[PDB]
């Protein structure tokens, strides 16, 4: 509604029509690098607050990972209107990741597809990005009380994939409000393999020693040990691809109750996709309106099949209040947003803050939290 909004939207349209998705994707993250993209200023409604275990949100709405996957570009994304985002995905050494153009979209559906392949600057340069977003955040009132979490991965070639997590905890553990893992890429071969339930319960049981150790190991009280938001050890998240069995998510499911994992991430981008006729060319992971369905589907049943006892955090074609409310209503307790951003624009937050609300007031829920798992 404001004019900062309405200008850059402009922009961003002709962009999308006119310029390569990942050069348009990097032209705005070096606006926000440089600070000059539009802040949402505006309290976010105390009846729209979510949390996960104790970590809290002011609004239920983020970024999801594979936006800003070097940490370039924190500070300007949250204050467009954003309680949270997921850097990421990092790799201990950087990666060049696939042959460029990797990335497409598809006005019409909506949709994207992208075979990036874990393009990233490596672990200690993104560790780097984010004690100077930390540093900032403590002078910046806009920051306060921001969440970001670290969504880290293995190198493609990698000897031990526990041991990439490791490597990337042990660095950047201590900057961060949570760490997601993310097995669940369609573009490096294998990992996606890393579903597998023994090998993803030694996994998460690795990881949260590492972050165990990480407590252990230091002199310094937790005020000065974490620092991040929680000022707590970082939470642990899985995210997981849609593409399984019913059996392979009873299994996935019986491993996250095991393990007591903070939450999951539901989910990563689909290779089920074969309707979008710009992208018969393409390879890779489709986002957007097409995931939707498929996304919310998968909700439900981790939902079920966890027995409602894990935070799910949605991802996958939210555009709108409605879909959001869809989300919250199949389980999820949180928002992560990715395309929308691409379509509509930078407006994204400030509006679908909006849409959740008037939505919340119709369905005469009183607070967010009531709505979740109301199937
Ligand atoms: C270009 C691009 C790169 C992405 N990179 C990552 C990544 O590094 N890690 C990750 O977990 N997900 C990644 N994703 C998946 C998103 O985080 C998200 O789950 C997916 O786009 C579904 O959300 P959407 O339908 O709102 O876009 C990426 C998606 C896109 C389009
Ligand atoms: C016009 C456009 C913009 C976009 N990225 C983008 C990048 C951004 F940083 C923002 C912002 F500023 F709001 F944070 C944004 F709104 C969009 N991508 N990203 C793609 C991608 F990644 F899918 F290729 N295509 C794009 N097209
Ligand atoms: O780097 C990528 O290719 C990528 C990672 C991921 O987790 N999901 C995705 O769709 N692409």
């Amino acid at each position: 509604y404001n004019p900062e909004f309405f200008l850059y939207d402009i922009f961003l349209k002709f962009c999308l029509k006119y310029i390569d998705g990942e050069i348009c994707h990097d032209l705005f993250l070096l606006l926000g690098k440089y600070n000059i993209l539009p802040y949402d200023t505006s309290n976010d409604s105390i009846y729209a607050c979510t949390n996960i275990k104790h970590l809290d949100f002011i609004n239920p709405f983020g970024v999801a990972a594979g936006f800003d996957k070097n940490g370039v570009c924190i500070d300007s994304i949250l204050k467009l209107g954003f309680s949270f985002i997921e850097i990421g995905t990092i790799t201990p050494r950087g990666q060049t990741g696939n042959a460029k153009p990797r990335i497409f979209r598809d006005v019409e559906s909506r949709s994207i597809i992208n075979s990036c392949g874990f393009n990233n600057m490596g672990c200690d340069k993104v560790t780097e990005n984010l004690i100077l977003f930390r540093k900032r955040q403590e002078e910046d009132k806009l920051l306060s009380k921001h969440i970001v979490g670290v969504s880290i991965g293995k190198n493609k070639d990698t000897v031990n994939i526990v041991d990439d997590l490791k490597y990337c905890i042990n660095k950047i553990g201590r900057y961060a409000d949570y760490i997601a893992i993310n097995v669940s890429s369609p573009n490096t071969p294998g990992l996606r393999d890393n579903q597998e339930a023994g090998k993803l319960k030694n996994i998460i049981l690795s990881v949260k020693e590492e972050i165990d150790n990480l407590e252990k190991n230091n002199i310094m009280n937790d005020e000065f040990l974490w620092f991040n938001t929680t000022k707590k050890k970082p939470l642990v998240f899985v995210k997981l691809a849609p593409d399984l069995n019913q059996e392979q998510k009873k299994e996935i499911a019986d491993v996250l109750l095991e393990t007591n994992i903070d939450g999951m991430i539901i989910s990563n981008t689909t290779t089920q996709i074969n309707d979008i006729k710009s992208f018969e060319n393409k390879k890779g992971g489709v986002s957007g309106a097409k995931l939707k369905d498929i996304s919310t589907k998968f909700i439900c049943e981790m939902y079920n099949y966890t027995n409602k006892q894990i935070p799910i955090i949605a991802s996958g074609g939210i555009f709108s209040g409605l879909d959001a409310l869809e989300k919250i209503e199949a389980g999820a307790s949180v928002c992560q947003l990715y395309s929308c951003l691409v379509f509509n624009g930078m407006k994204s937050a400030v509006q679908i803050k909006r849409e959740l609300n008037h939505l919340l007031y119709q369905r005469g829920y009183y607070n967010l939290k009531e709505a979740i798992g109301r199937k």
